């Protein structure tokens, strides 16, 4: 249980800031403020990890959404992050992102970015 | 706001089902069985949806996330699905994921699958 | 080798048409025409294929690029579908796909689509 | 065109090391060992790029593709790097890739794995 390593606040290569609470049973709750696109300010954040990881000296999967709606913008879309929690001095989640648009069927083959951010304690 | 249109149960392609509630605000909260993977009986889901769509017959924008942990089974991994819910007489739920697994850093290439499901709400 | 089950004329979801050949060492080479975006007319692909399966009742492991550049349009941009060839008698080539566009790299984030493609022999 | 610019020899951070030659038309062609997995010396790739990319800073748009079939292994897989190709002092090839398996249909969801990498001129 890395409950205490992953609760705080993180910065993504871009500038991003993610706060999160883990919870012991496995919750994530916080908030995301992006650097970047069609976002301001914070959004509501809700996830998951895995509170009994491999003690192998493996790292502890968890994701996360973002419905980007908030009182300031709605960008009619959502991203999920689905990574691992790396801990030791340099503490990382190295993740992978789904970024789905809500589009017509006609360019529904067009909604979907793809993407990876680095999340670290510091930056 | 879809929130009466997603509340409910879904089956997709390979079986499996998701039962989710939705709330005013943008909550998703509910339960996943997966028919296939190193998984047995229900697990916890979280995330969030897109409650003000664009009117212009554009789908809703949601992603929720998985960790493979309950009382039964840990597989120390966690999916997240992000996608659109498109509404009318045959709602559907079209989603691409990314499923993590924990692991070493020597192993992180090989961390992540991807897929996509199509949720309906028969079958 | 599953040169003969693959080579030819394909169809997909989008209504695109995918022509190619399969050379005995692996080889994949033909055109594209895309249904959909910013392209127009036939363009290049190459791409490669597993020339010795298993017999297990396995698929056959493939992938292929087209850059759409062509006479007519250049969209900057690239699509490379990985996949699947599974024979029998309603063949299929079940893909995922990655369409980068050239970007700024303030706009490199928001670079690449994803989606998933199937391919047909009829229709 | 970058044909000058992307012809050579690249290395990920993962140790693999691509060996490409850019054709006037669009055209890649090369070789890939990888450092990691299953795989051993030399494979063959071909793949596109667009010769005739925007000039306002963008990116090259690229990809291409490995069947993991040499003469010392078949690892029954194909990999496809999609990404763009930056120029300037510190070059880099930026890379989102997908790896597909030859499966059996029963196990077609966990046959595609994903991940990123990123090739520079050095290390």
């Amino acid at each position: 249980r890395d409950e205490a390593g992953i609760t705080g606040t993180w910065y993504n290569q871009l500038g991003s800031t993610f706060i999160v609470t883990a919870g012991a049973d496995g919750a994530l709750t916080g908030t995301y403020e992006s650097a970047v696109g069609n976002a301001e300010s914070r959004y509501v954040l809700t996830g998951r990890y895995d509170s009994a990881p491999a003690t192998d000296g493996s790292g502890t999967a968890l994701g996360w959404t973002v419905a980007w709606k908030n009182n300031y913008r709605n960008a009619h879309s959502a991203t999920t992050w689905s990574g691992q929690y790396v801990g030791g001095a340099e503490a990382r989640i190295n993740t992978q992102w789904l970024l789905t648009s809500g589009t017509t069927e006609a360019n529904a083959w067009k909604s979907t970015l793809v993407g990876h951010d680095t999340f670290t304690k510091v930056k």
